[PDB]
């Protein structure tokens, strides 16, 4: 997260870190045994880390649970990043509490102008490289479809939306991938892609979660 703020320990209780020897992506806990992330975060040997603030220090509220299975969306295209969504099932159910909690799926899509919270452990620099240990947060509005398409000609599908600031300076970044965009207590977005981070006229692009609620529910019900 570039140009954000320190969230505060366990204030984003649905935020997870995906670990394969190291943090490599964010995710969102949507029930006691399932996490939503980005399809471009797919790899084998994933351990889901819940209740994290400092990802380099065991602080006492963590739950580490290995993934039993990952399900990349059937229509995910890694070239265009269309349908950039993946489900991860935990080998055992997380113990839910005030610091490890699920986030609700949307019942409706959020409109341009809606204020949201974007979070993660990604790079905090737009040019350099610096990775924080504690969770970073950014409040950002959803941008109009037209401004999003104008920013990225030929690249925005109906399964994507832009959020952030056309002036630059505030954005998600590398390592935030797969993490949450939450608006009014609903998971509306997944950190997907962009051209660099926090660059003028290049806002972050996010997977449009409301398009996937049926697939998510249906998949969980049979897996
Ligand atoms: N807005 C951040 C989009 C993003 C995801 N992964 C990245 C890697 C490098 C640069 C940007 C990104
Ligand atoms: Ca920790």
């Amino acid at each position: 997260i570039v140009g954000g703020y320190t969230c505060g320990a366990n204030t984003v209780p649905y935020q997870v870190s995906l670990n394969s020897g190291y943090h490599f992506c964010g995710g969102s806990l949507i029930n006691s045994q399932w996490v939503v992330s980005a399809a471009h975060c797919y790899k084998s040997g994933i351990q889901v880390r819940l209740g994290e603030d400092n990802i380099n220090v065991v602080e006492g509220n963590e739950q580490f649970i290995s993934a039993s299975k990952s399900i990349v969306h059937p229509s995910y295209n890694s070239n265009t990043l269309n349908n950039d969504i993946m489900l991860i099932k935990l080998k055992s159910a997380a113990s839910l509490n005030s610091r490890v909690a699920s986030i609700s799926l949307p019942t409706s899509c959020a409109s341009a102008g809606t204020q949201c919270l974007i979070s993660g452990w990604g790079n905090t620099k737009s040019s350099g490289t610096s990775y924080p240990d504690v969770l970073k947060c950014l409040k950002a509005p959803i941008l109009s479809d037209s401004s999003c398409k104008s920013a990225y000609p030929g690249q925005i599908t109906s399964n994507m939306f832009c959020a952030g600031y056309l002036e630059g300076g505030k954005d998600s970044c590398q390592g935030d991938s797969g993490g949450p965009v939450v608006c009014s207590g609903k998971l509306q977005g997944i950190v997907s892609w962009g051209s660099g981070c926090a660059q003028k006229n290049k806002p972050g692009v996010y997977t449009k979660v409301c398009n996937y609620v049926s697939w998510i529910k249906q998949t969980i019900a049979s897996n």
